[PDB]
């Protein structure tokens, strides 16, 4: 929808160890009721999830968030791991349409 | 000032040939009355200037602009060339406090 929406991200891939800064342009969000969720449906095993590292201060005028990537689940991957990133409102867990994110082996 | 203000840029260096995408978080600006100016006071020789490549569509809700870097003046530099980037309102040529930008040799 447009409520929560990732307009564009400056990085769509990142080192498996996480900790990398990303500029994410989004539709209006509340700095204190927003988290960036990286996740991967582990199919039969469920769903892995990691959250972008940032504070309300990194939410620029409610239309962008500069954050750092979470460490992927398996920091010893041999080849790229495809996950998803979605904006998610903390209160009611509302979600944006996901964006593909590639985690690459260090 | 705060009128025009570059809050943060995801890249502060770039290839001398230009054409590189940068996410720039800024204070409120008007998508049709804004340009991103890269410049270098050529001291005795004056001032070199290049403008970020983008259209009003790349101005995200008046608080960010995704643009591409201009080609530096000397595309054959042997070592990093320091310039400045400032937001500049097209109409009255109002300016933001500059941000250091490093152009590196291809």
């Amino acid at each position: 929808a447009s409520n929560l929406k990732i307009v564009r991200m400056d990085r769509t891939a990142g080192c498996v160890t996480g900790g990398e800064e990303i500029y994410l342009l989004c539709d209006k969000v509340q700095k204190d009721d927003i988290q960036i969720r990286f996740y991967e449906e582990e199919e039969n095993g469920g769903v892995w999830e990691g959250f972008g590292d940032f504070s309300p201060t990194d939410v620029h005028r409610q239309f962008a968030i500069v954050f750092k990537t979470p460490k992927y689940k398996d920091v010893n991957i041999t080849k790229p791991a495809s996950v998803f990133v979605q904006l998610r409102r903390k209160s009611d867990l509302e979600t944006s349409e996901p964006k593909p994110f590639l985690y690459y082996p260090e």
